[PDB]
């Protein structure tokens, strides 16, 4: 077991039927340092296959395709769109 | 030495005493760049032996140790608890 | 009223004497291992979190709005039992 | 008013014609790869990161608060010290 | 009012009895696995995300305003190529 | 390809020119889940060699240092400066 295991599981009844379970949890969820716990438990699976791909070379198969149907013109016109898009997270 | 080891080193006064060090770091810590050169620090070390392992497996101990306790019935329990904890996540 | 970081980063480019002149600065100072650097750590931090008017605004909270204005709180149990599922089916 | 990635997800449901329906066709949908994938992703976002008045609810910060309503900013100054030394110890 | 981890905790610790009492608990506490764990956790939080305060405050969107502020929106059509470019170099 | 590729492109026009391709970004850039892929598509390039080192030893550099300084009358000081960073992170 985990550390964290240990404790996630501490907030949960299940010793007294469904209802009991559900109140816990329920009630847990009211507590952030529980959610973030929550988190933990999740962050495996919202992960992609593909999203590691993506990360490692996405832009640069879109540079190139940008290329092949724009020239050189086309490399001008993505970087300033991906400025604005950087401009965009940080506002 | 890290880029960053000598940037993060730079906000700091260290030929100063003391008092001179404190004033720096406390400056500092007035520019959210230089936070999030210290979260950068502190990545690691606020990491778990065990976390690695619940992110990995753990809805899979979850999930038996609810059908131990609340047979099939328990499944549809439990999927309903996790949306409605990603939902709780969204708002 | 700026922060060291961001200091020594301004201080690579030129503000005064025109548009041009900046673009200019940008370019020269891209060569430069600090002002590269500083920048990475810049866009890291923009890159690696979230506004709030951003995350609010996510699908997940869309559609549990679509679902409860359609079904009511019926509604939200059914599409909550539903996401579980989902998400179970993702990690199996 | 909506988004391409939520409409294509969207798209793949019965909202009219009841709430069975719904579920029916959310059911179906999750065989679908391309549904699965958009979801991981709606999913993803509201996993990594964090809605902010959830966050201003952390424990650090009501630690912090009872320390200094207890002990005034001297016991804050003396947390911030033992946080310190916890944080040291952990790297240890 | 508080949740069941942050009251595991703070169970751990002295509050009445005074300061020195205070953090004698905490050193205490600190060789005790489950406390050092749940501190663990809490830091985690604070550290893996960040306050919308915060956040607003990023250089980018300082630097955003700077140039707006002196070239108007043609010099933030440039500096958007520009921050584009360093971004490409950055991969290349 | 990318599943996340595939749906990251679909967003985008690429038949019509520079302006139409123009118009399809800026126009994805208005919905969140867009900016939340074009984060994946940043995330690694905005990643230091320098960032793992020292996330993985800097603290103990810095601890070294300080004491170099300073002497054990440091050390206390640099953990009361460290605890004060985590509780401004937390407000």
């Amino acid at each position: 077991d985990g550390r964290i295991f240990k404790m996630f599981i501490e907030h949960l009844e299940f010793e007294k039927g469904l209802d009991a379970f559900s109140q816990s949890w329920i009630k847990a969820l009211e507590d952030s340092e529980f959610l973030a716990i929550l988190r933990l438990l999740f962050h495996h699976i919202v992960t992609s296959e593909s999203a590691h791909e993506f990360a490692a070379n996405g832009i640069d198969r879109l540079y190139k395709m940008v290329e092949s149907q724009f020239g050189s013109g086309g490399d001008k016109e993505l970087e300033w769109l991906i400025g604005r898009s950087l401009i965009q997270m940080s506002k």
